[PDB]
Formats: C-alpha cells, structure tokens, sequence
C-alpha cells in the first residue's frame, strides 16, 4: 500500500507506494517530486 519501507523512484514515474518515491510525495500516482 503506502508508507513503510523507502524506495527512490524519480520524479514523473509510476509510483504505488507514497514512499516510493525519493521525495516522499505521491499525488496521482506518479512522482509528484
């Protein structure tokens, strides 16, 4: 789901997880930053 754990996708990628990215930011689920 979301939070836990700490993977970096880059920014405009497909993210699931709010974590997922290295900003922490989720938003429609792409790497908002």
């Amino acid at each position: 789901g979301l939070i836990e754990s700490i993977a970096c996708m880059q920014k405009g990628l497909p993210c699931m997880e709010h974590v997922d990215c290295c900003h922490g930011v989720c938003d429609s689920l792409f790497c908002l930053y």
